[PDB]
């Protein structure tokens, strides 16, 4: 079933999933799309500490539930998320410290995870225990100031509490191998194996941008943690700005660790977000596919046999053998695009960015004036628009982001002038392309 | 006085300004941008048929003045818009036909005129009485069936009603000389000016977008209307994706014209926008100027002496005499950028997009990772963020569009190896640039 992204992932024996907001579940087209693409699902905020105990020895499920019961009757397995943790802490317990914080930390690991005993796969048992001031050290809240051997308590507490669920240590700023968090995460993991403290897991949150970028030595990061004897997930992928190579990157990498159990993104469409204005998503407000969610179902899918264009390239549809072509080489804004013969011309040559567009003469870009069939197909200058991103189909098609259609050779002409238009897409010759 | 639009317009005679909404004048940063930057003021809807005559006879001028005093206490012109339309006429016109019609026509007229007699430079008497079909005729509107002579009566009504003010005729599409609607109000204007008709300007909606694209033959528009012996203004410029190469381009077709009187914006910040989508203004709803703002502001004070790069071009540092790098031609995001010898090679290799990244290796964007002083510049994936945008001051100085910081070299550093910061723009050396 590799059309959804689930389906794709659990042909490698993993799964993808995201995080569900109980709010949005009334909402048609978030359900529509969560339900189809993923087999794995996280509460956003419904099984922390504060919606889970509200007041000291009072545990509330109500919200939790909603999630849970919508994620099994869907039939998708569960991450809790999360029971130790410095934030979102309930008012009563962010003024406890010491001995009596320690003992509510148990008292709350036991009465969560007594409520989902055997309905859970993984439990991010503790999560972003470690400092980010960049010597890999404790984080300084009032769950470590009780003792460095909270972390250890609360895993083994977990462990008698549910034994069927897997331990996962939850943290962000630990996918670079370089930096010191990373480092001293690893350690602890490496310590807790070695004197038998309860783990079987470390997520990894991959919340990427400009901040903390990507690095491929995500891979090795993957690899050491796996060699530590525990599988390895990534928790709650989202990318500043999406890239579609960045996106393919981390499933790669999962991929690539027989340890990697799956890929949970986090939330379905940009504008739920905890981050919208980084639109790191892998769908758009209106709920259409962005150019990184097919470069993600292709790398679950095993990705191409031959490598796309290298910057620049020239797009041929099979069923005509010429090559998209502007017009005279004009740089005209509004200027429909046409078929021609092939050959060294910059007006020929088109580059697929991270972002789906395919761009010509460096910052004009193939446009769409309308979503409707038989828009005709133009250049105009790059600006974002999703009348400006395509999808790059495995069947070889391009597919506007925001119409949703594919782009067509008017009449299915094969004759040069040809002009090209967006028309529902079909699986003719005259709306296919190969890459050169 | 450059450092404003409104101030780099009056250099050569010219005006720059905006729309403005009654409802929006309480929000103080709205009002602190507007009334900085423009000298010149359109009511957005305050003087519309409907809002100035809910009530055939009873005229409501409540909205209108509250617009207009605003204006002219803070030194602004303004903009009649408008007497004459087929939109947004109230309930009880939206009725009427014929003769009570053409006579209701002209009583609005003698109204809103009378009431702001000698107080307005220019009317906007008729407002879109053209077609879009192609056919080039007039629109069929039930001011259209009172008589093909309804756009002269109106003319004649209004010079009666206040002789002082400039009388235009106001329309969208008619931007693009080759289109028939264009030459449909070339030749009504044309006949107008030889029979005596009095009309004095035409007014260019500029609406720009992928449906109706800027084309340079726009001043050839402008200089035909020109030549007729009316003054020509821009009445509701705003381009979607609001490209910087666009905006400057509009601006210098007006500076071109001795007759255009000036430059109107349909808003002030891309949140006002009647199209905030296609985010065509030159403010971003924080209040940030965008990269086209300093593309309008250089266009109006004259340009750079010296015609700007072109794409793929080299960015040195005044105060070293070394070029903007990127270290070993690395690709990695997260790459922070340095200051070295100048020489031939890709990733020294600039190219400044509409959008207004300066890109390398044609899908990296120098990249902002935070908005404080100390913030690194390095390179990205290129995916739109305000953080990837800047702007080219006259002064040499690059900003960045969302710190509003300056690109600055490290402590005044001018040997290689010296790394990129944002920090508070200083007009030192070490933040100027020049672009080859
Ligand atoms: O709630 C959590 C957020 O607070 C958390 O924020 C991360 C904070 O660090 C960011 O990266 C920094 C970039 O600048 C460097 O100097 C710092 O050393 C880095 O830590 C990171 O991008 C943020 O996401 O993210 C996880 C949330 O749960
Ligand atoms: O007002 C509260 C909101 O601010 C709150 O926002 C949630 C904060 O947590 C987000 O998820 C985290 C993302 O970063 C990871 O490192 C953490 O592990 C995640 O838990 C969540 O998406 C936001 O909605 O929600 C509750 C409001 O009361
Ligand atoms: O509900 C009403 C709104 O729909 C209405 O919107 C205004 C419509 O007119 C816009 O200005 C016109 C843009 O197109 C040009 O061709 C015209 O000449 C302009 O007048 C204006 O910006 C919108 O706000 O406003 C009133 C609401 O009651
Ligand atoms: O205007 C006409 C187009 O609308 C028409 O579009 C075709 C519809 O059927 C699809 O199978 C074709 O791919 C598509 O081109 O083509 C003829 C043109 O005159
Ligand atoms: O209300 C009017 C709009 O309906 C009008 O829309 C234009 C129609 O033609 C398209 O090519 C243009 O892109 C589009 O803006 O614009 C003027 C406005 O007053
Ligand atoms: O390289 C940086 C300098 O460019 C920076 O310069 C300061 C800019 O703000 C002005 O108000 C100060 O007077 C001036 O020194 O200082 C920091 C340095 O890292
Ligand atoms: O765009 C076409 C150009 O690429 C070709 O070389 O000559 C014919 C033009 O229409
Ligand atoms: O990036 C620099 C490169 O351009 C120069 O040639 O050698 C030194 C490098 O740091």
């Amino acid at each position: 079933a590799e059309s959804t992204l689930g389906a794709a992932a659990a042909q490698s024996g993993r799964y993808f999933g995201t995080a569900i907001a109980s709010g949005k579940l009334g909402d048609s087209a978030y359900t529509t799309i969560a339900s189809r693409e993923f087999n794995m699902v996280t509460a956003e905020n419904e099984m922390k500490i504060d919606a889970t105990e509200p007041q000291r020895g009072q545990f509330n499920f109500s919200a939790g539930d909603r999630v849970y019961n919508w994620a099994v009757q869907n039939g998708k397995q569960v991450r809790g998320h999360t029971l130790a943790w410095h934030s979102q802490q309930p008012g009563w317990m962010q003024s406890l410290s010491g001995s009596t914080l320690r003992q509510a930390m148990i008292d709350h690991i036991n009465g969560v995870m007594g409520h989902y005993k055997g309905k859970i796969a993984q439990w991010d048992v503790v999560n972003e225990a470690f400092s980010d001031d960049g010597s890999g050290g404790r984080r300084d809240s009032n769950l470590q100031r009780t003792g460095n051997d909270w972390i250890e308590v609360a895993f083994r507490t977990a462990r008698a509490a549910d034994p069927a669920a897997k331990l996962c240590y939850n943290d962000y700023n630990i996918e670079n191998w370089t930096w010191a968090k990373t480092q001293g995460v690893y350690n602890m993991v490496r310590d807790f194996k070695q004197r038998g403290v309860p783990i079987d897991c470390v997520g990894f949150q991959s919340h990427f941008n400009s901040g903390s970028p990507y690095n491929s030595n995500f891979r090795t990061t993957l690899q050491n943690f796996a060699a530590l004897g525990v599988d390895v997930a990534i928790t709650e992928l989202d990318i500043q700005g999406a890239s579609s190579s960045t996106y393919a990157a981390v499933t790669n990498d999962c991929l690539a660790v027989s340890r990697c159990l799956g890929i949970t993104v986090w939330g379905v469409r940009d504008t739920d977000s905890w981050r919208s204005g980084d639109t790191p998503l892998l769908f758009n407000g209106d709920g259409s596919k962005k150019a990184a969610y097919t470069a993600v179902l292709n790398a679950l899918n095993g990705g191409s046999s031959t490598p796309p264009p290298s910057g620049g390239g020239q797009i041929k549809g099979v069923g005509s053998g010429r090559c998209l072509d502007v017009p005279n080489a004009s740089t005209t804004d509004g200027t429909q695009v046409q078929l021609y013969d092939c050959h060294s011309a910059t007006n020929q040559q088109w580059t697929y960015t991270d972002a789906g567009e395919l761009r010509v003469y460096g910052d004009k870009c193939l446009d769409a004036a309308g979503t409707g069939n038989g828009t005709k197909v133009q250049i105009y200058s790059c600006w974002g628009g999703d009348n400006q991103k395509w999808r790059l189909n495995s069947d070889g098609s391009i597919v506007g982001v925001q119409s949703g259609l594919c782009l067509d050779a008017v009449g299915g002409g094969t004759a040069n002038g040809t002009l090209i238009q967006l028309y529902s897409c079909s699986n003719g010759s005259n709306q296919r392309w190969t890459r050169t």
